[PDB]
């Protein structure tokens, strides 16, 4: 038999036996680092129970199963195997992802006393893989510093597809119901990017209701030419809010943030204020694309021609069993 079972904490890992010493270390499933004696290299194990049991779920499984291996990026992670130890469909259960093992996750990241040669080359590999994605009629929707992880030189790699509970790095749009170009990925960049800042979450809503008001509190109510753009019963829900004027990017990321220790910093620091303020805007017309973002001299150090300018690369719904089968085949290769 080509599989053996090991115990980590609350789980039990079945995997094939070219996978060795797993140790424990997100996201929808549960996680190991192992070593690939096949590869030669360390890779992350993520398991998938019963991935067909939730309609929602099966759905996002089945589809950052199909485009993790259609895409192919540096800054995107691409999925090394999938396998399952269930050898026939009615006993199908679990699925395996193997990755490439990295170092540690965003969140992680954003906790550090970060400089501007660190911030901006990681908001850099983000744009650069968010352009990717966009370029394969990939628009994610969901980015936020859970789903990236990174390595210990600072290499960067989104980890999921995002959309077809955290509110905190979706654009307006999103959470109200309009239409949305590329650029909507842009505002989740800059929740983030606005968080390695603060080091606090920017728009911490305790629902949907205060996640709103976390933001026109801090930016203001959109003009009527936004509120013009919401359908008729959304208007009201966002207009009978409090009125807010919103504060300078100067008082929303004051100086004591940045280390404005000299003319590098100082200049380096309003840059970022620059971008941020191009960046978290409200309404999607008046908000920085993903090009122009990579062009800002907060950035474009970072720009390589050729990484970024480069060859460019269905929904149903279905029943539980029909999504198990439709999972199963993709395993199946
Ligand atoms: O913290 C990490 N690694 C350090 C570590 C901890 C324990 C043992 C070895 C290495 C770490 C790796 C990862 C990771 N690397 N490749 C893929 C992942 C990953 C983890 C969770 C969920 C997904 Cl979808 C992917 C995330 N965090």
């Amino acid at each position: 038999n080509q599989f053996y079972s090991v115990e980590v904490g609350d789980s039990t890992f079945t995997v094939l036996k070219r996978y060795q010493n797993l140790k424990p270390i997100g996201a929808q499933g549960i996680v190991c680092a192992a070593y690939d004696a096949v590869l030669d290299r360390n890779v992350a194990i993520k398991k998938l129970s019963r991935p067909f049991q939730n309609q929602t779920h099966a759905k996002r499984a089945y589809r950052e199963l199909v485009l993790m291996k259609c895409v192919n990026h540096k800054n995107i992670i691409s999925l090394l195997n999938v396998f399952t130890p269930q050898k026939t469909l009615e006993e199908f259960q679990d699925v395996y992802l193997v990755m490439e093992l990295m170092d540690a996750n965003l969140c992680q990241v954003i906790q550090m006393e970060l400089d501007h040669e660190r911030m901006s080359y990681l908001l850099y590999q983000m744009l650069c893989g968010i352009k990717h994605l966009h370029s394969a009629g990939i628009i994610h929707r969901d980015l936020k510093p859970s789903n990236i992880v990174v390595k210990s030189d600072c290499t960067l790699k989104i980890l999921d597809f995002g959309l077809a509970v955290t509110r905190y790095y979706r654009a307006p749009e999103v959470i109200l119901g309009m239409g949305y170009k590329e650029n909507v990925d842009i505002w989740s960049v800059g929740c983030i990017m606005g968080e390695m800042v603060r080091h606090k979450i920017l728009f911490p809503g305790r629902d949907y209701i205060d996640q709103w008001n976390k933001v026109i509190e801090q930016l203001g109510t959109p003009c009527p030419e936004f509120m013009k753009k919401l359908q008729p019963t959304v208007r009201n829900y966002v207009e009978n809010r409090p009125k807010y004027a919103g504060l300078t990017f100067p008082k929303l990321f004051p100086d004591s943030l940045f280390p404005a220790d000299s003319e590098h910093n100082k200049l380096k620091a309003s840059q970022a204020r620059d971008l941020l303020s191009k960046m978290l805007v409200i309404d999607p017309a008046k908000r920085i694309s993903v090009d122009d973002a990579l062009q800002h001299p907060y950035i474009n150090v970072w720009y390589d021609p050729a990484e970024v300018e480069a060859p460019p690369p269905d929904e149903r719904e279905h029943t539980i069993e029909e999504w198990k089968e439709l999972i199963y085949k993709e395993v199946m290769n």
